[PDB]
């Protein structure tokens, strides 16, 4: 995918940096 893809990121975690954070670990943001 794009990482992991950019739709996907949005349709799992939130907010630029979150979905930032799926775009390069596959996964939501820790917190």
């Amino acid at each position: 995918g794009s990482g992991c893809m950019k739709e996907y990121c949005a349709g799992q975690c939130r907010g630029k940096v979150s979905q930032d954070y799926c775009l390069k670990h596959c996964k939501c943001i820790p917190r």
